[PDB]
């Protein structure tokens, strides 16, 4: 049901919800792998439903419905430590794509569609850990969908060929990410 910023577990699934404190979004936990978000004029925000700890080799599915009003991205989204990792598959977005001005490292297939891969770093930012400086990895998916099935395994492969390794898995989930923006937002994780 609707809640506050937090993580926990879910009819099974691990879910985490952050937020800047701004107001304007709504975050409600459903049956199963389903979770919704409604974002009106929002700050900065992230929710959604998958794994704690996440794995490598993990076939992810989603299904629903993604209608964003500005900056929002639809992801697997996920952390690794030692190396400490932020990393995102982006299946849609909105008005900003996320990878504008980032390093270019690669293109893999799968699901579907040709993905770009790129890195980027994040300087004295909040992380799972506290304060650090740590790198970002992106899959950015060039047909965008709301539905689908991820094989983690053909981003993580990529990325290590690439010289983008990853360490230990933490969480691993899909999730809506928005930056001061309006939607709404339907999915189901399995």
């Amino acid at each position: 049901q609707t809640i506050q910023p937090g993580t926990g577990y879910n009819n099974g699934y691990f879910y985490s919800y952050w937020n800047d404190g701004h107001g304007g979004v709504t975050y409600t936990n459903g049956p199963g792998g389903q979770f919704s978000v409604n974002w009106s004029n929002s700050g900065n925000f992230v929710g959604g439903k998958g794994w704690q700890p996440g794995t490598k080799n993990k076939v992810i599915n989603f299904s629903g419905s993604y209608n964003p009003n500005g900056n929002s991205y639809l992801s697997v989204y996920g952390w690794s430590r030692n190396p400490l990792i932020e990393y995102y598959i982006v299946e849609n977005f909105g008005t900003y794509n996320p990878s504008t001005g980032a390093t270019k490292l690669g293109e893999v297939t799968s699901d579907g569609s040709v993905y770009d891969i790129y890195r980027t770093q994040r300087v004295n930012q909040p992380s799972i850990i506290g304060t650090a400086t740590f790198y970002q990895y992106w899959s950015v998916r060039r047909n965008h969908r709301s539905s689908g099935s991820v094989n983690t395994a053909n981003h993580f492969n990529a990325w290590a060929q690439q010289g983008l390794t990853l360490g230990t898995m933490d969480y691993q989930i899909v999730a809506v990410e928005g930056y001061f923006s309006s939607g709404s937002a339907s999915i189901t994780v399995s």
